[PDB]
């Protein structure tokens, strides 16, 4: 039996004091990192002064000397010119050329475009950036399509013939050098002659599968035989090279997977050094994200001290000068260079991830960011560490790849008189840099070397990553900026930030991971999995934890109680104890009911703050207790490392969420309900535990926490923390134990609410025994139940393979599907589906299964042996059917745990799946394009509407999706897992909850008699039918009610539409909706006109019982009005309803609850009020739970 | 500059729509489009596909998707000033069809 | 400066929208009030014309 | 606001104005009247009734 967490995450090797600095660096105050780069790259007024005139001497020549000539030539305007190229781009792929020319003439220039050519405009982004210098995620498709027409109607053939001839010099010719290696080659010769070398890059990164590792391998090893072969012996200085990305080499590069980089990438990356070693070329090694910088470090350490790499000196490695690691990565690297005797070539680039470095790092919550935040902090960086390497041309050789005019200069005065081919050189990008370096190169200018790095790729790999490939910042968009003088130009960054009033202050708008929110509340903080420090500290803190004696008792009011006590297991190997725990007699449970409702008028009277503040405390405890927390879960629970921080984080997160929402909201006049029955589940056994608590307990309620029989443990320490931050022992009993005692909690009498989180099945039987029972104030027991869902994805011909792919195996086996949100269900368009399922059954097999207590896992177990079987035995039906089934061989390790193999199942359609599978089972279907409107009916007609993921580029599918699609968090071009509390506000409709959203802003008003009006809640949108309702009521003389309906119209927030501050990259909306039908129970005509307006105003469609015999007094109604009303004498026929409105006393109320119950499908959110209710009380029906609530996450960095 | 009802037939002087009235086959205006697709008209569609109306079907989306129902434009003008210009549904359309695929396309048209 | 702004904007919409398979009409009348004797009048002949059509 | 510096509080306009590429450039986000409709067309002119000059 292995020791727990002995081999969590080891280092490849010990690290030296020159790599500890590395580490040390890597998210420092930006403040600390400038001064030191600032007097590093400070250079003498003469220096300086020259530098200014050399630079404005290149910046007049750039100045003084495409795709615009064609735009203003046939009078384009900008969405007519990306249509445009948007066409080209597709007459390209027709591979005969006299065939495209028939086509142009004979049909495309006739209009007839739709016919002959997945949309047009999938790359529409891309060419919008090359023709407005704007980038958008997504492409409106109508429009682009609107203007293809025009254009063509207008100009013909003429226009299309130019846009053709444009695109294949762009995209053969400017976007890469060559099509083929051997192209390339051919047309490097005539730079060469005139003193300019090359570097390759075959554009390949970010390998998905083993296969796409491999012919990015292949593809390698083919260019540098063909560099190698055409540079002919004139060595690594004068001669081309090749530049690879270390992330096309292997499907799992990182830290976490450091074992398999180790083993199966270095002897790839050893294979194509020594290939290069033969033809003594260069061979570079591209930098990538910040994550992946020091492993990285760690294969050039093995590759520089292989013996059988001696005698070359062509190895070269990218540093990127807007890390903040950048300058003692020089120094690692130029100690290494010492030590080995090679002379490593050294490219000091600016950086190509800022966008994505600035999003992950605030997702992740950490310290700070790992890059510069203004640009001209990495400005002074790069000149700074350009010092560093020129003062090291003994030991490496230093390449300085930069379009700058200014660093260029900078540079070249720092450099000295004293040059030599192989003491350093420039470099620049293929089309991008020659106009510069032609001003550079040659003894009849400056006499400097420039190497030109050259893309080489067809059309279909060019377009991929050329999006990053033009910014307001950017020196090349800034030179060809009228407004900006040369003086801006050659302005002096070195010189500007020493004189800014905070040297290295962070830029003002954008908010450290910490800030996210503001001053609403404090972000929670992650850990960084990828630096070294943190992973030795937290290996310790995780091997305390499970050394530690975890228990879990009956914690009532009186103190622990006496139980049948047992042990509980890591589901991951039950051999590994990681507790004991003492369960709650059922006479104890009832018991404890009875001590909460005791207390109950003691909570209530805590003030609101300080209950809030009470949250806050938790939250600082559950964040400095966040690596003990971790090591429980991973053990408990079977979760991953990441899985951990991200519950931790979640349960922080609710704390102050709702801690804030408080001081927002609550006052004396909202009164708690009374003792609240939190049930929570086995699979967010810190996060939703917590979260349903803290809510109630804020709300002023006493709760009896009833966690799930499998994860007692981190239940009780939950608990802990809440009564250590101030909440009494009367306010928060801890009951542990089987469904015996979830029963006895919900059937007690002085039961004032449930929340649970569950299975629908287990909901439905609380939901039936509640419906017996009535409030002390005649109304009924307020329910909230969250539940599963059928999760689907739907993805169009238009998005990226490798995107989709990585959200795909995150949504459906991250936690081995054991998320409420997991993805169930993925549904491709035809035209795509084989390449996305063959590169879905690689990346499968690439995923590390086994027990949760090793970084390098990537699913643990399942929860227990029930639940493996339950799972397992649909795999075997599904396989027993005939459908094809893949699945990962486990390895024998797995046999002391319950673990189920991650899983695909290709469905014939989605009505073969017909239960809801709680496990690593991803079911495939495949749809045609002009049946996406009757697939989204489909996945609507399951009943359920959790989440939903939508990838595509285009704007008309996103439009036509999102306004079908029934479900409460909807996801576009992302995952659709790992909701943030008021970010991503979470809970669903029909079979998968009740709603308020868990995390959002009606939550609390569910916990109290009288709901307060949320933060921002109000709508200036009046339902137009509730105003035709009006209007017919004052016509029958029925006039109070008239007002009532017209207040109701005002009150409702039908129609809200917020934006929730979140990440870069990703825009956060919150809307409310109509419910559906509402289904009304009135007793009185007045009653049901109240009802009617209620539902009318929050843009409901309502069924009205027919057993009222209230139909006389709906005589006449508006035409508006009728279409919305129907009449039910059997509500379970009529249904599926979104809620209720009932009317009557106590005991015409609890029958028509118990009625409701029974009726099949969504557990509904009754409301009752009697009579004299009605009339004495405006709000006797409360809007906030008659609208439906839809979060939409969209990932706009996707382009 | 124009209205409905009694006080024009539009399409609005000094707007786009305008010179596509004075020609026999009208262009595609400047801006004219829309993401939004008619829902009844999706459902029509669907509707024509079990039937097996396939050139139907066809054409019920393609009206569906050419339609500008939903344009949401801002005009450019003064400071101090918003200029807005949208589309929306006329109300109901005569349909005088004389056979039962020729009802089908004008179906399409008004519900898209 | 209505009637100046109806010539700019038809021949502008013209520029962006007209091509050879936008076949005119033929002879349009346009009949034009007393209350805009300029402006109105203008704006009906200019897209008329503009628009490829002779004018009454 | 915290934002901007004393410095800045304090700089010369008059010679903030001198060092201009283009002495006394109006402001770039402001539309010339004639200039409203951008590369569309020319906006009309109309004529200053309160300009002695213009009412003579
Ligand atoms: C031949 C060559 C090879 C390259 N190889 C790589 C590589 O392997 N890996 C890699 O990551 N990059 C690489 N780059 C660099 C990257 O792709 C960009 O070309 C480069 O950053 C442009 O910088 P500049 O000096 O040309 O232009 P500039 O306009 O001077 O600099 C722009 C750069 O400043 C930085 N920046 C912009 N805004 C901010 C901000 N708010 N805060 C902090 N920094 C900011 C960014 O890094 C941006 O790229 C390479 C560049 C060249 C020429
Ligand atoms: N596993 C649990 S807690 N089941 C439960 C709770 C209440 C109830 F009425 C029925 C079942």
């Amino acid at each position: 039996a292995p020791a727990p967490f002995a081999d969590f995450a080891p280092p490849v090797r010990p690290q030296s004091t020159l790599r500890r600095a590395i580490t040390a660096a890597y998210r420092r105050p930006e403040t600390e990192c400038l001064p030191p780069l600032v007097e590093a790259a400070t250079q003498s007024k003469e220096i300086r002064d020259a530098a200014a005139s050399t630079a404005r001497k290149l910046i007049e020549a750039l100045r003084g000397k495409g795709v615009e000539g064609l735009v203003q030539e046939y009078s384009l305007s900008s969405q007519e010119g990306v249509a445009l190229m948007c066409l080209a781009e597709a007459l390209l792929r027709i591979p005969d050329t006299a065939t495209r020319d028939a086509l142009i003439r004979d049909k495309i220039a006739d209009g007839n475009w739709k016919s002959h050519l997945r949309s047009l405009f999938v790359n529409a982004a891309t060419w919008g950036l090359v023709v407005t210098g704007k980038l958008t995620s997504t492409v409106n498709d109508r429009s682009l399509a609107a203007a293809l027409t025009r254009l063509i109607s207008r100009c013909g053939e003429p226009v299309i013939r130019r846009g053709v001839d444009m695109a294949m010099r762009m995209m053969g010719e400017q976007f890469v050098t060559g099509e083929t290696i051997r192209e390339a080659l051919k047309r490097s010769k005539e730079l060469e002659e005139k003193g300019f070398s090359y570097s390759y890059d075959m554009l390949g990164e970010a390998a998905t599968t083993a296969a796409d590792a491999e012919r990015y391998y292949r593809d390698y090893e083919s260019a540098i035989h063909a560099i190698g072969k055409a540079s002919a012996g004139r060595g690594i200085y004068e001669g081309p090279g090749i530049s690879i990305k270390l992330s096309a080499l292997h499907p799992r590069y990182s830290r976490a997977q450091a074992a398999r980089v180790m083993g199966e990438l270095l002897p790839r990356v050893k294979a194509l050094a020594l290939l290069a070693k033969n033809y003594d070329i260069g061979l570079n090694i591209d930098a990538e994200e910040a994550d992946r910088l020091e492993l990285s470090l760690d294969l050039l350490e093995v590759l520089c001290l292989d013996g059988d790499l001696s005698g070359w000196n062509g190895m070269g490695f990218v540093v990127q000068a807007y890390g903040k690691r950048c300058p003692f990565v020089l120094d690692f690297i130029i100690d290494l260079a010492r030590r080995s005797g090679r002379r490593i070539m050294v490219r000091l680039v600016k950086g190509a991830y800022w966008d994505a470095e600035i999003k992950r790092a605030q997702l992740d919550g950490l310290a700070d960011f790992p890059v510069f935040t203004r640009k001209i902090h990495t400005d002074v960086s790069y000149i700074a560490c350009a010092a560093k390497l020129l003062a090291a041309t003994d030991v490496v050789f230093p390449q300085f790849a930069t379009h700058n005019a200014q660093t260029l200069a900078a540079i070249y005065h720092m450099a000295g008189k004293d040059f030599h081919v192989g003491k350093y050189e420039f470099q620049c990008l293929h089309g991008m840099g020659e106009p510069l370096y032609e001003e550079v190169v040659g003894r009849g200018k400056l006499d400097r070397p420039c190497r030109i790095y050259a893309p080489v790729g067809t059309h279909e790999t060019l377009l991929a990553y050329l999006v990053r490939r033009g910014a307001n910042s950017s020196f090349v968009h800034r030179i060809n900026d009228p407004k900006v003088s040369i003086d801006e130009l050659i302005a002096d960054p070195v010189e500007v930030v020493r004189a800014m009033p905070v040297v290295g202050a962070k830029h003002d708008r954008i908010a450290l991971p910490a800030e996210l929110f503001g001053d609403a509340r404090t972000n929670s903080a992650g850990l960084d999995l990828s630096n070294e420090e943190t992973l030795a500290s937290l290996t310790e803190a995780l091997r305390e934890s499970a050394a530690m004696k975890w228990t879990a008792l009956p914690q009532l009011a009186t103190g622990p109680a006496a139980g049948e006590t047992r042990t509980v297991l890591n589901p991951g190997d039950h051999r590994d104890v990681v507790g004991s725990v003492t369960e709650t007699s059922e006479e104890d449970a009832r018991r404890a009911v009875r001590l909460a409702a005791d207390a109950a008028p003691d909570w209530a009277a805590v003030p609101p703050s300080e209950r809030a503040a009470c949250l806050d405390r938790a939250a600082e405890l559950m964040q400095a207790r966040m690596p003990t927390l971790l090591g429980l879960i991973i053990r408990e629970a079977g979760k991953s490392a990441l899985n951990a921080i991200a519950e931790v984080r979640e349960a922080i997160d609710f704390l102050r969420y709702y801690a804030e929402q408080t001081r927002r909201t609550l006052g004396p006049g909202h009164g708690p309900l009374g003792p609240i029955v939190c049930i929570s589940p086995w699979n967010f056994p810190l996060a939703i535990f917590t979260g349903q608590i803290a809510a109630a307990l804020v709300a002023g309620n006493p709760v009896l926490a009833k966690p799930a029989e499998e994860t007692p443990l981190i239940a009780a320490e939950g608990v802990r923390i809440l009564r250590e931050a101030g909440i009494p022992a009367s306010a928060l009993q801890l009951l542990p134990g089987d469904g015996r005692v979830g029963a006895a909690l919900v059937a007690a009498a002085e039961t004032a609410g449930v929340m649970f989180t569950g299975s629908t099945e287990v909901a439905r039987l609380i939901q039936a025994q509640l419906a017996d029972r009535l409030s002390p104030a005649g109304r009924p027991i307020p329910l909230i139940a969250e539940t599963g869902g059928q999760n689907a994805m739907i993805v169009d011909s238009s998005a990226l393979a490798e995107q989709v792919v990585g959200d795909v195996i995150t949504s459906a086996f991250d936690s081995a599907g054991q998320r409420c949100s997991a993805l169930r269900v993925l549904c491709l368009q035809e035209d795509v589906a084989d390449r996305i399922l063959t590169m879905l059954k690689g990346a499968l097999h690439e995923l590390h299964i086994g027990r949760t207590d090793r970084l390098s896992v990537d699913v643990g177990p399942v929860i227990t042996s029930e639940a493996k079987d339950n799972i397992e035995k649909h795999i075997e039906r599904m396989r027993g059917l005939g459908r094809k089934v893949e699945q990962i061989g486990l390895a024998s390790e797995t046999g002391v745990g319950t673990f189920v193999p991650p899983t695909i199942i290709e469905l014939e359609k989605l009505s073969d799946l017909q239960r809801e599978v709680f496990g690593p089972v991803l079911h495939v279907i495949r749809y045609r394009r002009d049946d996406l409107d009757r697939l989204v009916d489909d996945v609507n007609a399951t009943g359920y509407g959790l989440t939903f993921g939508l990838h595509t580029r285009l704007d008309e599918t996103i439009a036509h999706v999102t306004s079908r699609i029934k479900a409460g968090n909807l996801y576009i071009n992302r995952n659709i897992i790992g909701a943030v509390v008021g970010v991503q506000p979470f809970g669903g409709r029909g079979l998968s909850g009740t709603g308020p959203k868990a995390g959002g802003p009606l939550y609390l008003g569910r916990l109290v008699t009288t709901a307060p009006v949320p933060p921002q809640h109000s709508s200036v949108h009046t339902d137009p039918v509730l105003l035709d309702f009006a209007k017919w009521l004052d016509g029958k003389g029925a006039r109070a009610e008239a007002e009532a309906a017209r207040n109701a119209g005002s009150s409702s927030a039908l129609g809200l539409d917020l934006e929730l501050p979140g990440p870069v990259g990703e825009r956060n909306l919150y809307t409310l909706h109509a419910r559906g039908r509402i289904l009304l129970v009135p007793a009185t005509e007045s009653g049901l006109y109240h009802q009617l307006a209620a539902a009318l105003a929050t843009g409901n469609s309502v069924a009205i019982d027919a057993a009222s015999g209230l139909q006389a007094s709906l005589k006449n109604l508006p035409q508006t009005v009728g279409l919305r009303v129907s009449w039910s004498k059997d509500w379970a026929a009529d249904g599926p309803f979104a809620g209720a409105l009932v009317e009557g006393d106590a005991e015409r109320i609890r029958a028509v609850n118990k009625a409701i119950a029974a009726l099949p499908g969504p557990l509904l959110l009754v409301q009752a009020a009697s009579s004299g209710e009605i009339a004495r009380n405006p709000d006797a029906y409360c809007l906030n739970w008659l609208v439906e609530e839809v979060s939409a996450s969209i990932n706009t960095a996707a382009a």
